[PDB]
């Protein structure tokens, strides 16, 4: 049983040459061991006013966003307000197309609708302007044939599953995740009480915050502390503390997996591989050649429960931040690493999993 001195060895041994060689200006890591959090920060959340990054410094989450919007969808099905089997037009009826016939909740959520593009076109400002682009969009391959990784897919996904809720994305994801589970500190909009908090990006040395985008908050603007999204990876590692049933019950079905796509399974929001593994599967995984590549995609039929046995990750970064968050259910084992600086995902996998192999 290690201490938490001796956690913080190892993780220091692999953080402070990453901040150096990353050029990375602050960072926060979280690591769950044997079910218990421990927390460490590194440098600075604001370079100019030289601020430190503290455990309540929040940090953009980019894509781990999708995580949570996962959750909240798994939140709905198990309220009986969604079926992933339930096609597009049922929520959005103003979508005509006949290239939407036959494409599902989960295909949007999955990615496997058939070629929604990775970025909602930067153009679209207006909701007149987004169900022009939905309408107009033309499907590269039939549903369910290919995975391609989108902020369009899952995004348009988390927004038609709280449509039954009558409540914004914004408020049933406080009401629905971010209370139940006392993450006080998480934020899709970051209230002006708590800016002192929320850390600078930093891209080329300039600090940058993301900027407002058609579905932001469904794919990738979620922001978080380091204490809250340790807890994150608790809840969503083992949801059998978890008190409000359908929420414990959402978690699980976002680590069902849907289709396999490789070694990867997918989940809603959340991405699985078999534990155990080796290092090359999950850092080459990461690297956009394969991580951004359209692949084939083998439906799981009836989907797979979550499995315990896995090393059940993701990534996200925005222009200013780079995040990773991983954990594997059957060692009650996890990690959270928050920067402000973007760096490659692979460079992020492989430091996750140089601490974690000491933490076995």
């Amino acid at each position: 049983a290690k201490t938490e001195q001796q956690i913080a060895d190892i993780v220091n041994r692999t953080i402070t040459p990453l901040m150096q060689e990353q050029a990375i200006p602050g960072m926060a890591v979280a690591i769950i061991y044997e079910g218990k959090p421990y927390y460490f920060t590194w440098g600075k959340a604001d370079i100019a006013n030289n601020h430190p990054v503290t455990q309540q410094t929040l940090f953009e989450l980019g894509s781990v966003s999708k995580t949570f919007n996962g959750v909240l969808g798994g939140d709905a099905i198990a309220r009986g307000e969604i079926k992933l089997s339930d096609p597009v037009t049922k929520y959005w009826p103003e979508l005509t197309g006949k290239q939407w016939r036959g494409i599902s909740l989960l295909h949007l959520a999955t990615y496997t609708a058939g070629g929604l593009p990775l970025q909602i076109p930067d153009d679209i400002t207006d909701k007149a302007a987004l169900l022009r682009f939905y309408q107009n969009w033309q499907p590269q391959w039939t549903p369910g044939a290919k995975r391609l990784y989108a902020n369009s897919s899952i995004g348009l996904f988390g927004a038609l599953a709280v449509k039954p809720s009558g409540m914004s994305y914004e408020e049933a994801m406080t009401r629905r995740v971010l209370q139940p589970l006392k993450l006080a500190h998480t934020w899709i909009t970051v209230p002006q009480s708590e800016q002192k908090n929320y850390a600078w990006g930093y891209r080329e040395g300039k600090p940058v915050h993301v900027s407002p985008g058609q579905l932001d908050a469904e794919a990738y603007g979620v922001k978080s502390s380091v204490i809250d999204m340790a807890r994150w990876v608790q809840a969503n590692m083992d949801a059998s503390h978890v008190q409000e049933k359908t929420l414990q019950q959402g978690i699980e079905l976002a680590q069902s997996r849907y289709w396999r796509i490789g070694d990867m399974y997918q989940g809603l929001g959340w991405e699985m591989l078999n534990w155990p593994l080796k290092a090359d599967s999950i850092i080459n995984g990461s690297d956009s050649k394969v991580a951004l590549a359209a692949l084939p995609a083998v439906e799981v039929n009836p989907p797979v429960p979550a499995v315990k046995a896995s090393w059940v990750h993701k990534t996200g970064s925005t222009g200013g931040f780079g995040s990773y968050v991983a954990f594997v259910p059957e060692k009650n084992l996890g990690i959270v690493m928050l920067a402000n600086k973007s760096y490659p995902n692979p460079v992020r996998v492989e430091a996750a999993w140089r601490i974690l192999e000491k933490l076995q």
